[PDB]
């Protein structure tokens, strides 16, 4: 069964950048309903086992019966346990690795961090948005809606951001460029190097 | 030019069941960008009017360049302004005519706000719940995302919830039943009403 992952940390951690309120139901509420969910899913259907990261990969194969269950809620779970992960108590800057990458894509970190920022704040309605290995080993902005993950499409998470309501409305309320502001001051740029080598592996 | 309506009480009306800090940001900050995005579009294309009910019937006329952006802040106008009306500030029922009407097409009120209460809490992400007369001057329960409106699909509102988490969120978090349940305690249905008449005509 998929499992609840606990947060790496307290759930006051990322404070004042993100509340611990919102930390709380985030985590303890929004992300547990998509675990129940999708093993609710899955129950149905042991023979596809509980691999979702390789299930999401071409969700044609997914059955039929629970495909856009799984589709909302596996992804769900897949982009918050991410989420989570990319999230530090403590600032960091991009490893040395991380930022020639991103100058090779997008020509320096500042026009990354707009492009970024613009893919976050112009995402109508709730999603995410991403910054992903193609199957090129090349950097690439996208957004997605609601739950959609880019590795249904070939990609390779590396960077998440939920622009959601629910993940920024409690502090941010209307103003979701300051909490996108805000999110480049607690991003783990560690993780996103870990995530970055591993694309590249295989 | 498109207006920002103002509402028909005051921004505490609603008590308790919808706060008036998200009745202020609600109306005044999200309405007024759909309002400002929407005007923004139709600026480029002043040969098209400014009949946003007309021009989002049938969307397929809307220029392309400007198309998605008026079904996202037209429609969030439309909807938005309808749905200040369709909220009350002191208790109301459903008129006789209405009341029938849901009782052939659903059993009971029951049964319609059990109905209306999945659709609403099953809209997976931004939208909105809507009880509609679609084409045959039948009633039906359905449920859109983000701001698309059911008028897209030949469909006529009369009634309308935003489970846009904004609408929500402070007060009930992430317990969108009990922001549903609140909901059917401050319905205007004299505006059900109307809109139900209109919609036989
Ligand atoms: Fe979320
Ligand atoms: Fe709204």
């Amino acid at each position: 069964a998929i499992i609840l992952p606990d947060l790496p940390y307290a759930y006051d951690a990322l404070e004042p950048y993100i509340d611990a309120e919102t930390m709380t139901l985030h985590h303890d509420k929004h992300h547990a309903t998509y675990v129940a969910n999708a093993n609710a899913a899955l129950e149905k259907h042991p023979e596809i086992g509980e691999d979702l990261e390789a299930l999401l990969a071409d969700v044609e194969k997914i059955p039929a019966d629970i495909r856009q269950a799984l589709i909302n809620n596996g992804g769900g779970h897949l982009n918050h346990a991410l989420f989570w992960e990319l999230l530090s108590p403590e600032k960091q800057e991009p490893t040395a690795e991380v930022a020639a990458a991103i100058n090779e894509a997008f020509g320096s970190f500042e026009a990354f961090q707009e492009v970024f920022t613009t893919s976050a704040t112009t995402r109508f309605g709730s999603g995410w948005a991403w910054l992903v290995v193609n199957a090129e080993g090349k950097l690439e902005v996208v957004s997605t809606p609601n739950q959609d993950t880019p590795i249904s499409d070939g990609k390779k998470p590396i960077l998440a951001l939920d622009v959601w309501e629910h993940a920024y409305y409690l502090k941010y309320r209307n103003v979701r460029p300051n909490y996108i502001k805000a999110f480049f001051e607690i991003i783990n740029w560690n993780k996103v190097a870990e995530l970055y080598a591993e694309a590249l592996e295989h």
